[PDB]
RNA sequence: UAAGGGAAGUCGGCAAAAUAGAUCCGUAACUUCGGGAAAAGGAUUGGCUCUAAGGGUUGG
RNA sequence: UACCUGGUUGAUUCUGCCAGUAGUCAUAUGCUUGUCUCAAAGAUUAAGCCAUGCAUGUCUAAGUUUAAGCAAUUAAACCGCGAAACUGCGAAUGGCUCAUUAAAUCAGUUAUAGUUUAUUUGAUAGUACCUUACUACAUGGAUAACCGUGGUAAUUCUAGAGCUAAUACAUGCUAAAAACCCCGACUUCAGGGGUGUAUUUAUUAGAUUAAAAACCAAUGCCCUUCGGGGCUAACUGGUGAUUCAUAAUAACUUCUCGAAUCGCAUGGCCUUGCGCUGGCGAUGGUUCAUUCAAAUUUCUGCCCUAUCAACUUUCGACGGCUGGGUCUUGGCCAGCCAUGGUGACAACGGGUAACGGAGGGUUAGGGCUCGACCCCGGAGAAGGAGCCUGAGAAACGGCUACUACAUCCAAGGAAGGCAGCAGGCGCGCAAAUUACCCAAUCCCGACACGGGGAGGUAGUGACAAUAAAUACUGAUACAGGGCUCUUUUGGGUCUUGUAAUUGGAAUGAGUACAAUUUAAAUCCCUUAACGAGGAACAAUUGGAGGGCAAGUCUGGUGCCAGCAGCCGCGGUAAUUCCAGCUCCAAUAGCGUAUAUUAAAGUUGUUGAGGUUAAAAAGCUCGUAGUUGAACCUUGGGCUCGGCCCGUCGGUCCUGGGUCGGGCCUUUCCUGGAGAACCGCAUGCCCUUCACUGGGUGUGUCGGGGAACCAGGACUUUUACCGUGAACAAAUCAGAUCGCUCAAAGAAGGCCUAUGCUCGAAUGUACUAGCAUGGAAUAAUAGAAUAGGACG
RNA sequence: CCCGUUCGGCACCUUACGAUAAAUCAAAAUGUUUGGGCUCCUGGGGGAGUAUGGUCGCAAGGCUGAAACUUAAAGAAAUUG
RNA sequence: AAAGCUAUCCAAACUCGGUCAUUUAGAGGAAGUAAAAGUCGUAACAAGGUCUCCGUUGGUGAACCAGCGGAGGGAUCAUU
RNA sequence: UUUUUUUUUUUUUUUUU
């Protein structure tokens, strides 16, 4: 069977606009990530949901396609923690930012936590196998957490930090 | 009239051979549009027994 | 996310193209390449040629066993396993490729009342019918396997000779009794023959439209208070539609089927006879229905081309009739007759580097383009044709013949079809191992057991896609931005950088005990003891004048070499060449070439342009086509209801607007099964003008207007719009679930457990077809020689 | 011959509520606020109205009518020299 | 009941012509395009020194010239 | 209103309060 598959990332309209380049660059230092992909990554992604929630406030209020779509946009939303109880319902939408998706990944709320004390040490420490999720450990620094996971973030128990037992280094110098 | 070859004969296919009636099919370049044209090239053809069509005259 | 920029000029506004830009599930190629998940992969050209190896076989108690086979069995009488061979079934599935093919395939929608059907499923068959020497307590003859004798160089070649089985082949009796038609001696009324199903022919039934009196022609029958009455009966299926389903009669047949088959359990009865009976199954069998289907078939819809305008028809072209052939219809074919059929609304012919579609890419809308290829349909197996077996083939891992190619040879002969899986040659810009296994998905077989290059696993693999290493950090010294002061003792220690100055912790790339995964292995995942200080475990690809982010640097060359998509640079001060340094863009990726899309309002239906930039025929007539003046029921009122916009919030009723419904204003019957109006049997209020305690479903007088069934009549017809039914999955949009996130996948979650549960949604069917409503808009008819409407 | 009205013509004069890139236009207006009806033609400059096929003509020629290849401009109206 | 045989039918294949479609060789001839410090003239752009251009015909090394008819895209929007 | 032909290739400009 072909089994499918698709892009999470698009390359820009025009390559060399240096408004577009410097905005960019503000998101990769500010955030530490790696390159541009990246960022265009959550660029596609909030054009999603802002795609979808523009179409569907182009319908009618008691329409039904309107209030099931729009109720799910928002759950998501709010459970992944860019968005409030109080947002009600899709106009609130609209005014989310790049910089409002990137806080909620797992580079960013290790360091808001004070896990980490640089955002280039959170991203390395979770790519590391240092940084765990509840009972589950997570290497991936795109990792999205949502508001109810945000409560039970820790080292894990297998590193140093958290565990006790000591790295290679540490035992080395013995 | 001649086996096999088929112009190697000869200045040269000279001489001879080959084709040939009728019916049906098919017919090129070129053209003064009239022709070329029977172009080229094919098929049939006997005997016997039948069948059908194609007329006239006189009385409606 | 409805977008532009550079380039004609000394400068300007344009027309207009070139270039730049981005996407591609779109191919190739260059440089480089650490990890995880998933994974395309000899289509383009040569549907070209193929060495070799494999890809289709199959046994249950339940078809046939004397292996001189095993295992325990009895002298014997034959079974527990089980080979060979006969028998049955399958081999027509699957897999591969896209050569042919343009109303053809195909797609949606129709029909088979014009047909066949192995298998599955449910039913389903009583027949004195007539042949053998006869039998039903059971018929006959062959042939394998085997023993022995060979042939040829050679084949999955076979002969001669001796046996021997059937669920292989061929025969063959049947079940009583009822009822019906025919023949019938017998004074005016016994007996014999035939009647299952299958086939063919012929005939009959298979009904039903409102009622009554006369010579009957024919017996009229019964009831006869001997007038007169009833009566040749009662019942009778289905479809929109049939000569249908079905029944009956007269016959017919190279006379089908109606069990001479196998296993388990072995039990009951009385006339004790090796007597009569008893289930479950296996295989098989006629008809009907059903299933997988197949085959035709209705309507509508295909790219470019007029430098294709007429095509078909001698010898079928359009049709009618009779017959043949087919499973069946049909010019499918054979005979006879007639002259038709298609076309400017594009027939016929030609091209396709054309299999069709679901769909891929890219788009605000409208579109453009691709679709060999994981799914459905079609066709093919070197190129044509023919055919056997078979339910199913015009089969090719079947056969026969011809052409091409090709193999062995003792030269007499024999044998062949990789567009199946690997592999090779050739071809090309262009595409992988002559590996492991049926463990998973399913299929096939006599079948729990065997087989499957279908299929899965692994290897090659920068097709494409997801995540994501190449580093982290403290202090010291310095600088900057602040802070109270400017006595500038300024670092005093808030922050950020430079720290060429140092100390630290951590880990995976790799490696490997062990565990885990798997049919067995690999990898991922898990994890002992290892594995990091720059020299290491060292990131590349393009560029630095503009479009377009980035150099006023240095050396070399000197219109040479060279660069440059475009404009342009280079002639001894090169921001463009060759290099060193520095910087910019993307980054395990980047560049290049070709195809296509947006940009392109540069194909314009939306939506281009035509005085001068390209472009109004020299002018007029005119056919096809396209388009075409106005005009026919409007207005008003009576109302009734839904929804929306306000205050009333009942628990923790109100006006207006819109939409819809019936009536007035010149505006369907038959039987009504229930409806209903006119009064209702009761009932209801009322002028003081008849008292009351009853009765749901209703019968009749009667029924202007109505949904109900079912028969018929009367409806102008098309276009258009609304609604509805039906309308493969996959894809797309889209809902849910922490595969560690993600691409993905359809999972999962809860309880400690005992086992408990939600899910695996929803939308999408343009055009054509089906049903109904709407009646403006666009067409067409109607009464004029009235051959008009009305009882 | 004079004055005026009107229909139908050949044109002209001023103006821009408009149009066009502009010159200019009572049509080249009523068009990004884009749809009255119909026909024909054009898609950067060359090659080229050429080659070939067809057809008409006595001929000269007419009508129909490409492609390979090549090129970053060709061209229109105005401006200052 | 095998070989064989009779007559139709389906029909491969080959030969011989015809037609269509698509490639391809060719002496020679006549064009186009490109490349530049080649020879000869100077036809066009000003009244380009004969105003330019169109259709047709004839001629000439070459651009071109001339006759007939037309146009202004003219060097005249005009003479009472 | 006598006539007056020709001129070898390339080279001829940029930013802001
Ligand atoms: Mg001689
Ligand atoms: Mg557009
Ligand atoms: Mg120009
Ligand atoms: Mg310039
Ligand atoms: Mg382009
Ligand atoms: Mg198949
Ligand atoms: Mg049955
Ligand atoms: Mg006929
Ligand atoms: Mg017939
Ligand atoms: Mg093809
Ligand atoms: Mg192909
Ligand atoms: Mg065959
Ligand atoms: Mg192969
Ligand atoms: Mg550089
Ligand atoms: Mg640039
Ligand atoms: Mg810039
Ligand atoms: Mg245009
Ligand atoms: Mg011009
Ligand atoms: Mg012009
Ligand atoms: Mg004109
Ligand atoms: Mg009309
Ligand atoms: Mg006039
Ligand atoms: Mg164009
Ligand atoms: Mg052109
Ligand atoms: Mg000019
Ligand atoms: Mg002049
Ligand atoms: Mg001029
Ligand atoms: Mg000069
Ligand atoms: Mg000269
Ligand atoms: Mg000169």
């Amino acid at each position: 069977a072909p089994r499918s598959y698709s892009k999470t990332a698009k390359v820009p309209r025009r390559p060399f606009e240096a408004a577009r380049l410097d905005s960019e660059l503000k998101l990769v230092g500010e955030y530490g990530l790696r390159n541009k992909r990246e960022v265009w990554r959550v660029l596609l992604t909030l054009s999603k949901i802002r795609r979808a929630a523009r179409q569907l406030l182009t319908l009618d209020e008691k329409d039904p396609k309107r209030l099931f779509e729009g109720n799910a946009l928002i759950r998501r939303l709010v459970r992944v923690g860019v968005l409030d109880e109080s947002r009600m319902k899709l106009d609130y939408v609209l005014a989310l930012k790049a910089e409002d998706f990137l806080e909620r990944r797992l580079q960013t709320c290790v360091y808001k936590l004070g896990l980490a004390k640089s955002i280039h040490h959170a991203r390395v420490l979770i790519r590391q196998r240092h940084i765990r999720v509840g009972k589950q450990i997570v290497n991936v620094p795109s990792f999205v957490v949502r508001l109810d996971s945000q409560k039970h973030i820790d080292f894990a128990l297998t590193s140093p930090f958290g565990g006790g037992r000591p790295g290679r280094v540490r035992r080395k110098k013995a």
